[PDB]
């Protein structure tokens, strides 16, 4: 039944993941397997039982567009092994590289996108932290979606790391989360302004606001609702009726906002109507 | 927590799989799917408690070449639906359209399998049933392991389109239980055999009696002269030792794998 992998079965490799909470390695198990250790220097439980309940959290998703959790470790540190992707990540495609996306592709990859989210939310998960970052293409062709484990264990542990992820990340933070109004901004919507993001994303290859070089004001005026991304970018070539949805994901308003079936929907129609 | 899928949530269209043990649609269900309904006529427990423990064996398996279990269905029928992979099945490649696979390509094939495989026993797994046409080329690159799911709802309930890929010790029933980590490996070596010579092994033998016969005692077994002239010396002497008539000189997966990474990153130059 279990998922504990025993200490020195994974062969922890080439380094990648870099950030102060946990680390990414390339490893092998069975094959090419990712891991990310959590360097959290060995619980100390009942750390360790608040660890467990977020794995639980993820294998409870199984779906060919959500990344593939493929087991844990608490021997030599805490960690979490999934399938290795051959390829890059969103981000790195549109922002470091700079591949140059056909646009059938743009949309498939919003689809898919739109495919996890709304399986995601259907099995009451939430994100709480989609961003291209964490939108893998493997080989190129097929959408894994990242980074929504744990979160359980990271405002409830100390560390500098609910000060990098809240930073990193605030392009894609719909305004009533940037201005912490209370306990519980996150939400389906607060998901689905960010996948409004990633589209705006694909849909003109550059980040939202690259003009305006404060990061403070970004946060500011967005969660103020003085600043919006300029839907006037979507490269000419951009369907209305996806320029259209993306505006309709974007509403600072939160309960203007389709959820991800909808959502889905509405691209998986505007696709079989293109190639001609 | 649990996979039990909703009756209609899922979209049965497109038929395609065949047979008894299961008939496999393509579907939908948060996207394509494949579903296979058992056609049982609905159960009758406690036959219900014997599905959901060979459910239990599917959820065990998370890797990225075992095939992806998505979740099962007691409804409208019993069935299980999987991922759907565009593209064929290895045995459709091979001997159906006859694709022209690059060796460097052939190799792959065989390590994905063997990476699958080395994961379905780490985990207790005896697949029972490894063959071509449940090895699927999946987008054309990545390899998922098909169809070892269930096997204990099949001795107990109301074996021939597969015995090119059964061990000796497996042919001649000889006890209880002849399967095991190396029948699967003799298969795993039939595959090979597959890969390497896009054929299927006895194609000059008309009575599938004798295969049977022969096989199991011995007199026959695969024509390893055929392994396309570029096959690799380590590949085909490594096929030859996942072949052995006498199961213990078998190699297990993980030596299996560990020989054929080997033999890979010696090649291109
Ligand atoms: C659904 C996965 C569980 S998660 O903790 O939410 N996510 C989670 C957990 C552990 C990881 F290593 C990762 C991850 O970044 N994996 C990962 C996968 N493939 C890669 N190819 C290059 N770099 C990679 C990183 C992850 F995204
Ligand atoms: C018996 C338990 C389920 S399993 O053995 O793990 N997997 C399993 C079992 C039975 C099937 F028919 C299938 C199956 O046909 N899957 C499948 C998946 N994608 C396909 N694209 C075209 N044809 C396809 C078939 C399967 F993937």
């Amino acid at each position: 039944d279990d998922w504990e992998i025993p200490d020195g079965q994974i062969t922890v490799g080439q380094r990648i993941g870099s950030g102060s909470f946990g680390t990414v390695y390339k490893g092998k198990w069975h094959g090419d397997v990712a891991v990310k250790m959590l360097n959290v220097t060995a619980p100390t439980p009942q750390q360790l039982q608040a660890f467990k309940n977020e794995v639980g959290v993820l294998r409870k998703t199984r779906h060919v567009n959500i990344l593939l959790f493929m087991g844990y470790s608490t021997k030599p540190q805490l960690a979490i092994v999934t399938q290795w992707c051959e390829g890059s990540s969103l981000y790195h495609h549109l922002h470091i590289i700079e591949t140059k996306f056909e646009m059938i592709k743009l949309i498939d990859i919003a689809r898919q996108t739109a495919q996890g989210m709304d399986y995601l939310h259907a099995k009451s998960i939430i994100h709480r932290d989609l961003k291209s970052n964490n939108i893998f293409l493997h080989e190129d062709l097929t959408v894994k979606i990242g980074d929504f484990g744990l979160a359980t264990v990271k405002s409830r542990w100390s560390g500098s790391h609910q000060f990098e992820q809240l930073s990193g990340s605030i392009l894609w933070m719909a305004p009533e989360v940037i201005r912490m109004q209370d306990k519980n901004p996150y939400s389906f919507q607060s998901d689905v302004y960010a996948f409004g993001i990633v589209l705006y994303e694909l849909m003109t290859g550059q980040l939202p606001y690259s003009n305006i070089n404060n990061r403070d004001q970004i946060i500011f005026m967005v969660g103020r609702g003085y600043l919006s991304p300029d839907l006037s970018k979507v490269r000419s070539n951009c369907p209305k009726a996806m320029k259209r949805l993306m505006a309709e994901c974007l509403k600072k308003k939160r309960d203007e906002r389709p959820l991800f079936p909808q959502i889905l929907a509405s691209i998986e129609l505007l696709a079989r109507s293109l190639p001609k």
